[PDB]
């Protein structure tokens, strides 16, 4: 797929004509290309979103929802095409690609269903002949910045609420996964999104990234990705005071109390660690097992991890890392751990793979013992199929080790003690706590976190409302002379 | 008077022993001092807030509300002392000082009434034996940065909801107005706020402001003031991803359609321009009057403006600017307007007063004709008793002119046409529209705005909810083996 | 059309074998029949609803909504048939049949869209290790009782939110309009609503009505119709304490201030009086026109009323009344009005065997024309000269549902929003109500309301779970620690 | 204490002059009179309420809240007077009386705090130049009918939210406890409630009951009491369609799974059965204990019940039944039980001797279908049964016409979360006692009543939502059934 830009109702090339090649993480083969958009291209996209705003707002949420549901229908009817794009660009195992596309469909539906239901308020004024009307209206122009790890799902998650609520949009996907975004945009276009309401820009984040986020006409930035990019966005958005929705991943503690159902905890850990090869904002990143069951738990964890097949999406349990850079950084992480004295219980390198897969970015499930609570393995995001384990003995210690993190997104807890479950619901200072089940998050949840997770959140009533600004209209209908306490009446 | 620090439940001096002078805006003479907190004083204060956090959270909102109500009653009983401090520090007219204290009392009541009413949610899970519990919990440590213009109102606005919701607090007030903040803090102390829950740090923002805002342990910053300081706080808080509540002032258009009630519009404009000498986040900053009535309107407005007395708070209608630098900045603005061809219809200089007032920072009501929509007088916040006026002749034009601003907080409209009122409610892209009435904003309102106004808002259910974080707990209580679509069940079979 | 009963997943006859005729109000002749259900059949319907509850509940709102959405799609695909049923059973003008079916489709969509958004709550407990969880759950078994006037719209109105929220349902439509209701149930069944969840019972309300509403397993009654039947239901429903949702119509004041846009007020009034021949819960029932414009207003209104065509659904602007009794009742109202010295400006008589009545305009505040619901193409008009007088005449009524105000004065508009004590106030526009609105009223209007977040929430019950997770000994003020 | 009527801002006697005596449940002696109001007095009270309405509504919630907070303050200053009235009228033990007075204070506080926070809504209209405004407004005239069992608490519970929300009120307390209601009424008047806003009427249910609930000008009826009275109220309020808030008591199952903490379950059971002599809308009325611990549990339950002291409010653990009719009704309950094959494990009769006291009574081996397990007791009598499965426990619990409170003791988190749906009761107390909190929505299933009280949702039962649809296009309207060419 050679992708193009979509600006002011047309598919076009970059004004510079420059492009960037895309490689399969499965095989290493070059498989596509995208347009490297210029700054003038960004301006034209943002101005098109400005010019389309008032007519799009004025349509009302019901007419907007019809277009969004038509998009969903077109996506569902042609879903195989999107599943194949994900498998090609990301190397996801087939069931992960199908689930992701199921999630695009579920999310678009969920958000469109908010039509005419996100009410404003009427409150008492300062007299019987005054009222305060509180309208909820759109922010205006939304810049959507999507990551590579859930390249279809994150696009649906941001576009759907933004459009429903009456914002116009400029979308820029990750440079590793332009194809899934393009395909979704084209579906909204086919469904009848009007000229300029939805724009699509690809390019080097290092050439246009700051420029998009600091532009004077941008009202809201919705973004998922790395901590360092998020920090940079918040710095640059000081220029326009844009509203920020930022999700920057985490370092989820996976906590197994002594009374855990072992099979359910292990099932959930295979999912939390190895789903999408650990390239998940909610991946298990630190494992804490009660000392009474640590040895059995770890023996089983290692035995199951060894049975995971890596390779082609048609048949594998786990896919590859996204690019050569992720593979290099994962190798460095493993070597730093070994250099600090950690002990590798399984994995710690690339697999030995046959045919075309020998050239993809595969990395083995990797399980570490003997790493300190204070170590990089336990304090810095890995985003790869690597995890360290440690023993725990008390509930208070469990909460502290968990909360001892600059991150604050997801967490997992396995236990049958009700007092721990109800107490952890406040003491575990993470945005999502999964008790005796796996993620992922549901659309009806508010996906957010504490500390370095980011700003605001997504999903639920509160998530979609993040795309609406509340404004106040103070009316006096007494029809009588005003009396103002500090304005002498003696003047009138 | 001399202010001190309140750190971990003690009144203390700065650890360097250094202090900074406070000037009277009425006389221009030194009238007090405050401690210059160090980086190490800030650390102890934030550390005390961290250590008090769990036990303050764990009291619950009802018990926290009882302490906050007590503070309210103590403030009320001794209100006169606060009224005096505001008149002394700010030079506010007596009725403005009393109104501000009224507001402190109303706000603290209103926020405390939210006790056990800010509910979380329970939502359907992905099977019948799954639920998603959404709890609302404090962020943790709140840093509150208050401005000089409503130096008692702004403290109440930030401390009441932060505390009610279970956050611990480090307050740093404006260097122009330490006294009113200290006095409020002391009332909270006397009402029984536990040690560490509330800390009070004074010192120049240029010196410790960056340090406070970027600190690894800060979870939320609530701030009101200038646009530049807001932009800086946002840049620095990129280090900790603090939740930001920032209110950065505005450039409120004042719109008077041809069918307006003249008396009401004029009364409201006197209020909107001259209340607090125009040093208000919602001040009338641009005047748009329909061409049919512009000449009568401007004549009446000039005539009323001349009648306002300046000087002592005991009897003035309008007070001084806060400091020498605000006075200089106001003169520059007027001069840049005059050098640009603008017609001064009234004022445009300091008055001539005798006695101590001669050294105070007074400036006359100043009314300007024929500056462009695109001039600095129409595009840059003034925050002083100065306004330009321009004609209008269509509703569409009125909306476009109003929205032609990097600002977006308050706005004012006088008209009897219902179609303009309901339509402007959407087409005027400002956080507050006052229709046939003055401000100020009410506690039940959500004080906020568009564009450069800032982040989030204050007041209403939604304002107090800015100090709570929503967190989810996904529970599976089927008691049955899990089935996960991407995990093969043959890995768990014999 | 011959209709049957749908009980626990089967289309069946009445166990007595008896049936009841349905007449056309266009031609006056018999055009269909429906089953007269017995007590036995009621009990089987309700027991099947009870038997289906837990599995319906446990499916969750998303899976229930998928079925409801498929229902909407099948209805939409076959909409011509339902439009034809309404024109055949009610005689509605073609444009009104098409409207009603648009609103069936709109309503089912809107209610289905509430899936997984009607949250419960979590509040603080009385200590730090105590919480109070507030779940919203179905009431259980819902009895739905529908009127003849919007015989398809009213079915969609009640089935959609009841089903989305996880209640099971026994529906009994009006004996004037069984066909439209059956056709909708059939579509829900075709969509895959499981056995027992939805049941359909026909039978004269005068014969099995009290038995249904009094039944010991019924947890919620949702009904629209006449005031007398609503009152009766609320008496009978004291047996089970069913939660009631009753919409009983009204006596809408239509107020035209001196500054009104005359054209918009006249266009609107033509809609409000003569839409569905006045057989509407929000019909204009009393006309108040400022003395300054009263004459011109009435002259023009009469001129426009006389231009309405009556007869066949294909050609007419206004259909017949529903049946012979309503024709007789409308005559009785007009005759009584004349016997009280009412001045007829136009009409006041029938215009072959159908139940057509002419638009009728009368030219006294306390008379039966002004204090009793007419539900026919008849209205009286009265002069007003102040705002306060206007509010008090409006509010001088045992009814409290809809109302209409034409004015350009913002002070009247904002003030009337509190002073006009009616559930609905239409300012410078016609009805009907929107689904995002909460259709309700004051005084004799009924109980609860329909539409909006609040309306759909009427079908959900709030329950509390108080949990203590201290894991410590309890200390109870009035229980002595020394006992332990 | 002799009480009077408060009608249109004046204290007055019945227009007939007739009065009714009130008896101590501690001694059986006459201790007060109250006025027997006529149908004409009631019309005067309601007309007063009607005449006071617009001025009360137009004050707004903040100003109303101030009057309500002042009433709370005057109540808290003089709280001993109320505590004593509750001990004299009801005979509660001193700490129950103190408890009830704290709850009066807490509830008045809680409801008044809802000032300017119960917002309406703005929703999108059918075009960009339409909106629908949804105002929350008072119903108007509220008739409050309070029971005798919590005779101060229930008055606070009804008056505070009805008044905060801007309704005017006619209060009619139970003929068994007029004193506490009158005292509270006087404090609201002292605090500044204006003329006609709050009226107070006493008299016989058999003279004025129907008449008060069916009156044409009544908008809302809020009532707590017996199933029978609620049913009658619902019949009679068909004449006016009054919005109803009825709480009609219960038959709370109390369920102890095998893994329960025994001490805490027993403590809570002591509270749930004996608090206010079991004359509680949330009282333990049926006991189900896991077969593994049934014997030890019933054993300790009898040993502990034997020790509860009956008698004088200063020193007793449990006071008397409210009047002689409740006394004879309780005996007839315990006798019907023994005549049907039930075993008395403790108590069964009366234990100052002229008063209406009745001992803790624990009945064994009675059928789940028996009068004891199916009909409200409202007295310190309780029947027990074994259980052995979770599904059984739910089915036994839900096998009742009632649906208010229920109690559960267990450490298995799957029963706790599953019971939260499967126990079809408005209130489920898990490893703790009642009573309900002001933030909870006190309500139930089946014959419990209508609507509910407490929480945001409860105060909102006193507001009616109205809609205003506005078109501000300024342009010609187009209506699908009407011709443009006609103009
Ligand atoms: O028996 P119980 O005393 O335990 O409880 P209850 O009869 O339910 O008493 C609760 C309240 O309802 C009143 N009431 C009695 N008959 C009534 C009627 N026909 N209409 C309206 N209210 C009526 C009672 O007044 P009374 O105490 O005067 O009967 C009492 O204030």
């Amino acid at each position: 797929m050679d992708t193009k830009l979509y600006i002011d109702g047309q598919w076009v090339n970059s004004s510079s004509g420059k492009t960037v090649d895309k490689y399969s993480p499965v095989t290493g083969q070059v498989i596509g290309r995208f347009e490297a958009a210029t700054r003038d291209d960004v301006d034209r996209a943002i101005d098109a979103a400005e010019d389309a705003f008032w007519a799009w707002n004025d349509l009302g949420s019901v007419e907007r929802s019809k277009i969004i549901y038509r998009a969903k229908e077109l996506i569902e009817k042609n879903r195989a095409e999107l599943e194949n794009i994900i498998m090609e660009e990301n190397g996801k195992p087939v069931k992960e690609a199908k689930e992701e596309v199921d999630g695009v469909i579920d999310q678009i539906q969920y958000y469109a269903e908010w039509a005419r239901k996100l009410n404003g308020e009427v409150v008492e004024g300062t007299s019987s002949h005054r009222k305060i009307f509180q309208y909820k209206v759109p922010y205006g122009i939304v810049v959507a910045l999507t990551p590579w790890n859930f390249p279809a799902g994150m696009v649906a998650r941001k576009l759907a609420p933004a459009l429903l609520t009456g914002n116009t949009v400029v979308l820029k996907p990750s440079s590793d996964t332009p194809g899934s975004a393009e395909w979704i945009v084209r579906k909204f276009v086919e469904a009848g999104v009007p000229k300029g309401v939805l724009n699509f820009i690809t390019g080097r984040g290092s050439e246009i990234g700051d420029y998009i986020v600091e532009h004077k006409k941008v009202n809201l930035i919705t973004m998922t990705g790395s901590t360092a990019t998020g920090q940079r966005i918040m710095q640059k958005a000081s220029a326009n005071m844009a509203k920020l929705i930022l999700e920057l991943g985490g370092k989820a503690p996976f906590m197994v109390w002594k009374d855990a159902d072992m099979d359910n905890a292990l099932k959930t850990l295979l999912w939390a660690k190895y789903w999408n090869a650990g390239q998940s904002c909610i991946a298990a990143e630190r494992l804490y097992v009660h000392e009474d069951i640590y040895d059995t738990f770890m023996s089983r964890f290692v035995e199951l991890s060894r049975k995971l097949a890596l390779g082609d999406p048609k048949n594998a349990d786990m896919g590859p890392l996204i690019n050569k850079g992720a593979l290099q950084a994962t190798s460095e992480i493993v070597e730093e751990a070994k250099e600090s004295g950690a002990k590798i219980l399984f994995g710690g390198s690339q697999p030995s793979l046959s045919g075309p897969y020998r050239n993809g970015y595969f990395f083995l499930p990797t399980i570490i013992g003997n790493a300190d609570q204070k170590s990089k393995i336990f304090q810095e995001e890995i985003f790869a199929p690597v995890i360290g384990a440690r023993k725990i003995s008390s509930v208070e210690e469990m909460y502290d080790l968990a909360n001892d993190s600059k991150y604050g997104l997801a967490s997992y807890l396995f236990t049958k003690d009700p007092n721990i479950i109800f107490e952890a619901s406040e003491r575990i200072r993470f945005g999502e706590l999964y008790v005796n089940m796996p993620g992922p998050e549901a659309s009806q949840g508010y996906h957010t976190g504490f500390r370095m997770t980011g700003q605001a959140g997504e999903g639920s009533k509160y998530g979609i409302s993040e795309y609406l600004k509340l404004k106040n209209i103070y009316v006096d209908y007494s029809g009588k002379p005003l009396h103002i306490n500090t304005v002498r009446d003696d003047l009138f």
